[PDB]
């Protein structure tokens, strides 16, 4: 009586999160109030709003001088918020071209001042990232951003470059707290909370300080990161919601074994998958190059479309939700977020080993 | 074990409602997910955001040729969005300065384009608001805003002007589905949903279509209204927990009998605690001139601060939540939105009884 749920963004929520906040919904630790009826100034919200930016930091080792935000509008607002805030005239803002994610994030930054290409993965069609490693940029550069998780194409980061003065900006959007990193490589990172950490309606912005300290004054009120600093994302009202429940899964990811405990369990399943992909005697075929495997958003063909659509069609009748591919990519995508269980990537292989001898 | 909530924002739900979404939070219509673990493009969640629309709309009459959207970054967003998309070179965007919200709707415009005060009431210290049968306006207008129900103040519109083509656009966050109005005479209306529809981290705008077929294409994509037009709200990942929670706002609403309903209800509410206000002997006294006063915020005072301080903490201890009003104001602030029951109003204006002969 639970989906297999591959869902790609919103996505799976981990049961017991989902009890404990069904339990709650009605009434609040008893204040006779839901945690949705409360004010967002009041100390009880107040104390989940910043146990949930704390406990964020604590997954990723505490790193001094970064502030966790609560901003509104999806990982799509920060495509424009971030050249807004730091792409200063005579700058040049540069991007890694990885797949459907980079070339959003670049087209919005294009309406907002220069841009560049500082790598890309095009010529491989997206299956082979670039080696970041060495890559060259100007003194004008505002910042280098990449996506960690290219979460259409399947293909992910396994390292970030030291840019050194430039500040290295990161969406990870679809595989934030999936895995331990070093937050101080990073001016910036950001995540729709939608596929790894809850609800729609709240983005993670995670920002070092001295980066924000002052943000441009032409900039509408909402769309400076110091508004968000120094009024502690309460300038206006927060999703409070949806941080809420944000905060419910950052305490299940502890309960998990924190980010080396959850990146474990997502290795997993996510070689499961990928071995059920690699014996399959070409039947399954992955899309992307086996050192830019996603564990996140596995992407996989067979020899033709007519037999990714019987795929599509027969997982759904056996209760998988979500498989079907972008249809940039085509194929499949199997989404294992953090909640996913192993269970359902079991049942998916499972599938995968059914449907391939049912047509066989 | 319900408190009296009297919360200005985020606020009261009805009970009904949380018992619902309570209800079916782990598991809706036994689809073995949770409406937040869902496809914002799958048929389930869409069935949700769409009927959520069309009982808007039916709300207020079923008027054609207005689109309802869905857009995160609460009415505070709306106060930078509005002007970006309609305040062309050359063009004024004229206000209604009736106090705190419309200052901050002001202010925001300030930074995109030329802005005029069109009328004002703070001459009255806000207390009267201003005449607006007449106001005159230029050619140039590119709209008139207003702040339908000045949340802060408590002070409220009773009717609009008819502006010809210039538009009038109307903040209507904190009296919005509390009373008819004729949509027609607006080019947009918006209101953050966590007033009185629902949960923070929605905000709905109602759009007259013709005047968002064609939105500047100098604008990030996100602060565009035809991005949401054309894309049904649905270009990115929508707040898709607060849309289903607006939903069952608006099916509550219907059940209570509508707008024309729900102000008779709220008039009554209303009713009792200005009447406790006006027959207080003095003791309590209105913020704002009688024709001015809101049904959705009750602003008073009494003698002196430390009065009010004693109002407020004893309040506290009695279980009533919310009620000390905003320093600009000073004093009390009793909202009382749709979703805050006429019970709540009853133990209120019976407190104020209590407390004012417990002075006496
Ligand atoms: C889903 C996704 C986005 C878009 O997020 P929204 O909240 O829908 O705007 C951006 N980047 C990545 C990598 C994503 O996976
Ligand atoms: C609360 C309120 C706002 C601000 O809404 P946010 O969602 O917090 O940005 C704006 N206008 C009015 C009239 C309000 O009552």
């Amino acid at each position: 009586e639970r989906a297999y749920n591959f869902n790609a963004g919103p996505a799976a929520l981990p049961l017991e999160v989902l009890e404990r906040a069904q339990a709650e919904f009605v009434d609040y630790q008893h204040t006779g109030m839901s945690i949705m009826e409360m004010s967002h100034r009041g100390a009880v919200y107040e104390a989940v709003h910043n146990e949930a930016q704390a406990r964020l930091l604590a997954l990723l080792g505490n790193p001094t001088g970064y502030k966790v935000l609560f901003i509104q509008g999806g990982a799509s607002t920060q495509f424009a918020m971030i050249p807004m805030n730091f792409l200063k005239e005579g700058q040049t803002a540069n991007y890694v071209m990885t797949g459907s994610w980079a070339s959003k994030a670049l087209k919005e930054a294009k309406l907002i001042g220069d841009t560049h290409v500082a790598a890309s993965s095009e010529a491989s069609n997206y299956m082979t990232l670039p080696k970041l490693q060495e890559i060259q940029l100007q003194d004008n550069a505002a910042y280098l951003h990449l996506t960690s998780n290219e979460t259409i194409e399947g293909a992910q980061f396994k390292a970030f470059p030291d840019t050194g003065s430039v500040p290295l900006i990161g969406d990870m959007s679809s595989d934030i707290l999936s895995r331990p990193f070093d937050l101080n490589q990073f001016g910036l990172v950001y995540a729709g909370a939608q596929k790894n950490l809850g609800p729609s309606g709240v983005t993670v912005v995670i920002v070092r300080e001295d980066l924000v300290a002052e943000s441009p004054k032409h900039l509408p009120t909402m769309l400076r990161y110091d508004t968000y600093v120094k009024n502690n994302s309460l300038y206006n009202t927060p999703p409070s919601f949806g941080i809420y429940m944000v905060n419910e899964v950052l305490k299940w990811i502890e309960e998990r074994g924190g980010l080396e405990g959850v990146q474990q369990a997502n290795r997993k399943k996510a070689s499961l998958i990928y071995d059920a992909i690699d014996q399959s005697g070409g039947f399954y075929r992955g899309c992307v190059d086996v050192d830019s495997r996603s564990d996140m958003n596995i992407t996989f063909r067979l020899a033709s479309e007519e037999l990714e659509k019987e795929f599509v069609k027969a997982s759904e009748q056996e209760g998988f939700v979500g498989l079907k591919g972008h249809r940039s990519v085509g194929g499949l995508r199997a989404s294992i977020y953090n909640a996913v269980p192993y269970e359902s990537c079991e049942a998916l292989v499972q599938f995968m080993e059914h449907f391939k001898r049912s047509r066989g």
